[PDB]
């Protein structure tokens, strides 16, 4: 894509980041990046065409950047999200809401067949891999509703699970 | 708090676990009530504040009847409640979304001290408990994207994690 386009996306996802992404207007991400409101209608239609492009560049750069190279590095990467700014979790599971069903599908297979392939030897890969992905998945939720302890006895808890 | 309004409830309640709660009407909850709209409306003011009660019951009974008395029967119910038929579970999840954030932290607080209660013995028995329920509550929320498979492969795996502590 086009350097105007990048940093209106960048921009955006940057102020998403920060507030409810419906509560973002086009004055907002003009002014965070620094170019005027005519130059973001010519890249995008609209807040939600903006809204929904942002999303698939964030998604597209993190299964890019989603290549486990042990069981352990999958426990990291559960518990780094989890650790993560409230509004961030937030914007990311408002953000599968703002995706097609068979992209988010795409995606989970995608993510799941690196996962049970670390797991390769084991009784059930596939449902082991899940398993896991669904018990992290299911931290970062309650972290949006329990103040959960420190984080580094469910690290230990994951690794005694893991290498079993 | 009557007869004739636990009646229209577990009527009501029965269609909200078939279809979209919002989607089910008062002529179809009299007509599975075996009622009329006028004594529907003679003991509820709206559909939304019937929900309201039908989901706050439905929740009431839930808890009461969720004591475990072993750490393989909190297995047990994860796995009991991902075999639901789907509209269950979304109606679950939707019933969630119609209470107050203080009586969910409640409810929470009084299942997570009954699951840490049953890993008194483990170097960490809160997180444990919080971790084993986020596994159950993560799978239930899976199984609605996906055929997640034969279950008892998922209560051996949650078995096997009980087993690694």
């Amino acid at each position: 894509m086009t350097d105007q386009s990048v940093r209106i996306i960048e921009a955006a996802l940057r102020l998403y980041m920060k507030k409810p992404p419906h509560e973002v207007s086009i004055e907002e991400i003009a002014r965070e990046a620094k170019v005027s409101k005519s130059l973001i209608f010519y890249h995008f239609e609209s807040k939600q065409k903006l809204l929904e492009e942002a999303v698939m560049h964030a998604f597209r750069k993190m299964m890019e950047e989603f290549n486990p190279r042990s069981v352990e590095e999958v426990v990291d990467y559960g518990i780094g999200f989890i650790a993560e700014r409230r509004e961030f979790i937030e914007f990311m599971m408002y953000a599968l809401s703002q995706v097609r069903i068979e992209e988010l599908e795409r995606m989970f297979g995608e993510a799941l067949e690196k996962v049970a392939s670390l797991f390769e030897g084991c009784r059930h890969p596939r449902e082991t891999a899940i398993a896991l992905m669904a018990m992290l998945d299911g931290l970062s939720i309650y972290s949006l509703y329990f103040d959960l302890g420190k984080l580094e006895k469910y690290r230990e808890i994951a690794m005694e699970f893991v290498e079993s």
